[PDB]
């Protein structure tokens, strides 16, 4: 009976940090990624592993499962994820040298949304509703057909002291007055950060000769690794929000996308859309 | 080099399946789950991450995966292959000397306490599935424990206690009085070591009637054979443990042979109806470690 042919080639570190390192990697021919992660963060693995174990996600904008293993070492446990290859790399990665038209700013904003209403919704029969928890512009890959997908459950809650990236925490989060115990209170700081990616792919949209430099959110009032307290007086305290520059309201698209981060940042959680009217919204621009 | 030969279907079940397979020149077990048990994959994966848990007698894991295309999910298990299969196996076709039998029963409850006391790590853990067909012999005659799939883990260091999150339960010919009327006080860690230790007194007599004595020995039957139907439900389990307050009859052959009368005391200690009552892993591996 049958060959499991379960070697992959490592070719390529494309990706190192705490979390550990993601490689190229070659399967059969065909490129996959592998994420090998630290002592540090085996919790991400186990969640994910367990998420996947409940339900197999599988959409266009969710970056694609292949595996998890679990391999004994002599004084130690290997975890690897495997998935799906973008060669194109991450959102972050692609908006520092790449500008956009309003079709590609579109196509990759309305991707993302895609994905992330997918994650939200419970389906009957289907799937959980899902809060990512770390939504930004590192854990979303863009595609060679220009949509993107989002990856990283290695925080996600269904319905690890790992927290959320700080520069992306939601005034809840900050203030410590999110509602723990309430699903849809995970959903609204996605929606929170979510806008916060839509800021920084909008600056880099092309109107009358004009596009930003790419910066990250809060760039202008926080340093770099920003703590906790940083964050909180900037969100909280002061309740800034990212700047909307003068040329966007020149540009219909701009101009909706703007109304659309605003309607993301809102301080009450509730007032915040949902990713699907999110979705909507894109459709009606342009 | 990670590839996988599968040469033999070794068992079929409820379980899924498992096969012998060849890694690296090698014998492997590779367990495929069946989709209905993905919770026990991951309980098993969960606690085979721990290093410390390495020990002689327990199944030793080479690596656990998930596969998934499309909508088809894969559940993998592999681990060290015993060709001797398990004691269920074992016990069908020999009979025990006192020394043979001494050292199956001291081995499994060297890997039960080794299983039940924290390593300050390891945490302590009770398996809540115990019966001879998830024991495995080995070639030196004493054997490991396998099924990880129900375990809950507890640290007194921290106060912490894991039931995880899965809706199987236990071999029902094996499940403690406790368990059987559904009192089992279930956020106590205690209350499952206690449920280990009935089933392991329920092994411990599976074995011990396979030991001649003074040229007589038993057929082998699993416990309860005598008083529930074939394939007994919870219910048929529940009347004899708990109504009928059965436990395993004691041949009277075993009290002219020390060796027997000994194992027939510790097998008593296991039964008791009170949880409390019943002894250590610890005990039992002392006592074990004592008697010839
Ligand atoms: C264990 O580990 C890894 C395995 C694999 C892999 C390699 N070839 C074939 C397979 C395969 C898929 C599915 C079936 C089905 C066939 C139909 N039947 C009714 C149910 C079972 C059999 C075999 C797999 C899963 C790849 C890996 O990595 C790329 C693995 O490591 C993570
Ligand atoms: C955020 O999360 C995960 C992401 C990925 C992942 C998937 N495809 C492609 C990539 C990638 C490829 C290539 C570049 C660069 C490298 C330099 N030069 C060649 C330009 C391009 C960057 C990034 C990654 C990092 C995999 C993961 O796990 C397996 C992730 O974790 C869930
Ligand atoms: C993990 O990932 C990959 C796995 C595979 C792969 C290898 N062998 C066998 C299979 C397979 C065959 C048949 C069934 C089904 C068919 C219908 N019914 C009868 C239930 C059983 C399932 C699975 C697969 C899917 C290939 C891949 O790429 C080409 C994979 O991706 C990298
Ligand atoms: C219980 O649990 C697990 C067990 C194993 C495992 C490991 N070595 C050997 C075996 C075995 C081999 C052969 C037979 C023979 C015996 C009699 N003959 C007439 C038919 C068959 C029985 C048993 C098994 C079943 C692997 C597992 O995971 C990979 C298990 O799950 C944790």
């Amino acid at each position: 009976q049958r060959t499991v042919a379960r070697d992959i080639t490592l070719l390529e570190c494309v990706g190192k940090g705490r979390y550990g390192e993601v490689w190229r990697g070659s399967w059969q021919g065909e490129n996959v990624a592998v994420k090998i992660f630290s002592s540090r963060d085996e919790k991400s693995w186990f969640r994910e592993t367990e998420l996947y174990n409940t339900v197999m996600l599988r959409h266009e904008n969710i970056l694609g499962f292949i595996a998890s293993d679990m391999t004994s070492r002599h004084s130690s446990t290997q975890l690897w994820l495997i998935t799906h290859y973008h060669e194109m790399g991450s959102l972050y990665d692609y908006l520092q040298l790449t500008t956009l038209d309003t079709v590609s700013c579109l196509r990759i904003v309305l991707s993302i949304a895609s994905g992330l209403a997918h994650l939200h919704i419970e389906i009957f029969g289907g799937k959980p509703a899902i809060a990512h928890r770390d939504l930004k512009s590192k854990n979303i890959l863009v595609k060679k057909n220009g949509q993107c997908c989002i990856a990283d459950l290695g925080l996600a809650v269904m319905h690890n002291p790992r927290v959320g990236t700080k520069r992306y925490m939601a005034p809840e989060v900050l203030d410590e007055t999110i509602q723990v115990d309430c699903f849809d209170s995970y959903k609204r700081v996605d929606i929170w950060a979510f806008g916060l990616v839509l800021w920084e792919v909008a600056r880099r949209m092309v109107s009358n000769g004009i596009v930003e430099d790419y910066k990250p959110p809060f760039y202008d009032v926080v340093p770099n690794d920003p703590s906790f307290e940083d964050m909180r007086k900037v969100v909280c305290v002061d309740q800034q929000r990212p700047n909307i520059p003068n040329r966007w309201f020149s540009d219909p698209t701009l101009t909706s996308l703007a109304k659309l981060m605003k309607e993301c940042w809102y301080q009450n959680p509730s007032a915040r859309l949902t990713a699907l009217r999110i979705k909507k919204t894109l459709t009606k621009i342009d």
